């Protein structure tokens, strides 16, 4: 099933380096401009998004008018929502580089987001744009095998359950 998945524009924490999940903050102006330039490079088809502000701020940029689902939201970090990356305990750095077992205290597990982002995957049954968050493009890409890092304002389109079909970035 064709899929187009794309990393909201970024945001203040992008910059900083702090884990970024269900804090809801804005696009910055360089955000909002790669939203823009998404638009007429994404195909016309339905379109999905997390609810999440950043993520919703691109798809309406971008062109589209998205139906909301939480199902698409980042990772829920829990107490290391707004962490500093370069401060993060050793295990949590490892569990989230090797994308394996990590659970923050009062967040998501890794395995209870893949579980989410899997289970909507699988319901949809007809090509669309999903407007979403880097931890969820990672998780797709890495399942599909391959490297899941994408930058921000950035499209990957995939074949789902199957394969990587092309990765898309504008200057």
């Amino acid at each position: 099933m064709e899929l187009w998945l794309v990393r909201h524009g970024e945001t203040l924490w992008n910059r900083e380096g702090r884990l970024l999940g269900w804090t809801d903050l804005p696009l910055t102006a360089e955000g909002e401009a790669q939203a823009r330039r998404l638009k007429g490079a994404l195909p016309s088809l339905p379109a999905f998004s997390s609810d999440l502000l950043r993520a919703r701020r691109t798809a309406e940029l971008a062109g589209f008018s998205p139906r909301l689902y939480p199902e698409l939201r980042e990772i829920h970090f829990g107490a290391l929502e707004g962490a500093l990356w370069e401060t993060l305990d050793p295990r949590y750095k490892e569990a989230l580089l090797r994308f394996q077992g990590f659970h923050p205290p009062g967040g998501e597990s890794l395995s209870a987001f893949q579980e989410r982002v899997f289970r909507f995957l699988e319901g949809m049954k007809a090509p669309a744009v999903l407007f979403t968050h880097g931890g969820v493009v990672r998780a797709v890409l890495r399942a599909l095998g391959e490297d899941g890092l994408v930058p921000p304002g950035s499209a990957v389109a995939v074949d789902w359950p199957r394969r990587v079909l092309v990765r898309l970035a504008l200057d």
